[PDB]
């Protein structure tokens, strides 16, 4: 088609984590273990509770116990350290999307001098300059890269980086290819339990770490590369009087995160119209973002959906956790890997139109609209 | 094609004249004892070319808030929750006479897109902002966060392709605010560094409305300066912002969008110029390799003096103050009777912003 031909398409997604692995069997003993809580039984209790209706398996973390134990006070309530968090986060961040860039590039097949535009992602650390000029340096790109920074938005800056993309990919013609990169440590924000704050014990449960990398573009050259979705539209809108679901707050202690538990509700509400309002349900595919399992499981009931349109996402829940902004691109690959080893029609599960959501503090939803590609 | 259809501006009421802050400088600080550190100082400040500058941060919010003073101590927080209240509210006295000038209602925006290097929450301002202006919820935010000098350049190449991509009805308010609580900290005679930012650095806002006039943004691009990392950095930490200024940059800069001048058009006092006020040096240059004639960076100049380096939302200052006397003093276009013109941004990286513009026909 010219209408697909003319818009942005996504050329290439790969995905990176760090390598300690953690068990969500074995994580609340760790978790009261290293922050030496271990006589807060009836928290502990409550927490247990929290990582076996998470739908969590495994999570991938860079704050190791040894990591705990040379920062010592990020493993000590209300200590200083935010330094040590920033020290690390300001290092490691940018790497860690260097190894998942590096795949997304490999796939994509062409010249680092063939990119325009980097967009990077990230809640976990701020710096001058800033993660996506530290990505530029350590991957050596040319110095007409053109880099936008999108610091602290939560789980949907995946989401947002595709909508700021479209539109540059759209606008500046078929030269014009943007590198997405979207990582998150929970350096950023892990907290010691406590009795007083319940609504940072959540957090510990389910926010881990990755990294994942897209490439962009429209106009597409058409013996290199070829897209694996269309971006047919991206808009983002704000829920009305809910500022307080999520909140971050960047302190001398770190990141204190605060979600309500009110928040997988008024979410799915709101995703559930965005749905209705944008658009059989079971005749497109979805990419949820794994805020908690009673948003993909509202999805489900409120549209009727069968078991196959979110077990892309249920699945990067299980293997992943919750990892904020890069965990949309990792269930679009989840989607797309899955679609073809299964031999199905099309990226999408063998389905034509598609949906992603991203969300976050505002409350903040980002909706785009996607298509397939067949296979 | 994208356009500016509106400029307004705000700063923070508390006046400092550059001839007192010395003095203001070493006592609030409890450090006038460092009399040779003073005398450098007075000599950065006589060498700036900044008559006044606006800041939140005075000598009562100090005292309210006395480790902000006092080199090395725990700071942040206090800065943290300064700024994420009162840089939104400073913006929003900016939007609002944006949105006057503009004539349209405020409800037909569709983008945000808020800059600021001072403070980070989630929310962040950008929603905060939208929050205590009323915007409808189906305007789209972004955040431009920790930018430096070029984010007000960039939100402008942003726009362009937002204004542009999705047709007529698309409108964007740009949002640009800084306050030095960020980074204002006491003298030390071993951190050199922090005496050339306590001498030029202000506080401001600026807005702006993009749809596709005043002037048409022609094109923008970003580059970045080889070798360059560590001519600007800043370092959040518990104790604020901890910047670090090469002495060099004033050099590597000018020589830069010298030369992004030369490439970029295809004589030189024919074409008009906002060039963010980094510091004398910079506009000199810019003057001398060009053989500028002197009312060509007069506007650049006229920020500089009356509020000092008030990074991101600097260059909206002089495109505005630039058409304003451009319609007062009778000349036939918004860009000093000129066609064509150039907006430099620039921070750390070192990165550098390219907006070409084009003028507007006035009397
Ligand atoms: C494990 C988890 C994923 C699912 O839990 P759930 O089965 O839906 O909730 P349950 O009622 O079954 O029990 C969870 C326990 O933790 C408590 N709890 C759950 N959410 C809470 C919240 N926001 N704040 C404080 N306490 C909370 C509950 O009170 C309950 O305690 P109890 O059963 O011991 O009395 C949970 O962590 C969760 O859903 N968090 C919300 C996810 C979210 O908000 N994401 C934001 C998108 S970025
Ligand atoms: C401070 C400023 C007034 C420059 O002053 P100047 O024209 O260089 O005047 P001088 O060369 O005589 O130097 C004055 C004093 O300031 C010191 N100084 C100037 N810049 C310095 C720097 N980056 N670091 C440490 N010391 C510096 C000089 O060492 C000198 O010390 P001295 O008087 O004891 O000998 C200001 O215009 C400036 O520094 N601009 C560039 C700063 C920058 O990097 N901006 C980019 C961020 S947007």
């Amino acid at each position: 088609s010219k209408v697909e031909s003319r818009q942005a398409a996504v050329l290439a997604i790969a995905t990176a984590n760090p390598p300690n692995i953690f068990y969500q069997a074995d994580y609340p003993d760790f978790y009261f273990r290293v922050t030496k809580s271990e006589h807060m039984t009836q928290l502990k209790d409550k927490f247990k509770r929290m990582c076996e209706k998470s739908m969590i398996r495994k999570r991938h973390m860079y704050l190791t116990e040894d990591v705990i134990k040379e920062n010592p006070n990020i493993g000590i309530l209300n200590a200083p350290s935010f330094n040590a968090r920033q020290e690390i986060m300001v290092e490691e961040v940018p790497k860690l999307g260097k190894e998942a860039a590096l795949k997304a590039i490999k796939e994509w097949g062409q010249p680092l001098s063939k990119l325009t535009h980097l967009i990077f992602c990230t809640s976990s650390g701020v710096n001058m300059p800033s993660a996506d000029y530290h990505l530029a340096k350590i991957m050596g790109l040319p110095p007409y890269v053109q880099r936008t920074m999108i610091y602290q938005q939560g789980c949907f800056a995946g989401a947002t980086a595709l909508r700021l993309a479209k539109d540059i990919a759209e606008n500046n013609g078929g030269h014009t290819r943007i590198l997405i990169v979207c990582v998150e440590l929970m350096v950023v924000c892990f907290q010691a339990p406590s009795d007083t704050y319940l609504d940072l014990l959540v957090g510990n449960a389910i926010f881990s770490d990755g990294a994942a990398a897209a490439i962009v573009g429209a106009d597409l050259d058409t013996t290199t590369e070829r897209p694996i979705f269309n971006i047919v539209s991206a808009n983002q809108t704000t829920i009305p009087d809910s500022e307080d679901g999520i909140v971050g707050h960047i302190r001398e202690m770190g990141m204190k995160y605060y979600l309500s538990r009110t928040v997988p509700q008024v979410i799915g509400n709101n995703i559930v119209q965005c749905c209705r309002d944008t658009f059989d349900w079971n005749s497109m595919f979805y990419i949820v973002h794994p805020g908690g399992p009673a948003v993909l499981r509202m999805m489900e009931e409120k549209l009727g959906l069968s078991k196959e349109r979110m077990r892309a996402s249920w699945h990067v829940l299980s293997e992943y956790g919750n990892m904020q902004g890069p965990s949309v691109l990792f269930i679009l690959d989840e989607m797309r890997n899955k679609s073809m080893e299964e031999g199905k029609s099309t990226t999408g599960e063998g389905l034509e139109w598609g949906v992603m959501f991203g969300f976050g503090p505002g409350l903040t939803v980002e909706t785009v609209v996607l298509r397939s590609v067949a296979i």
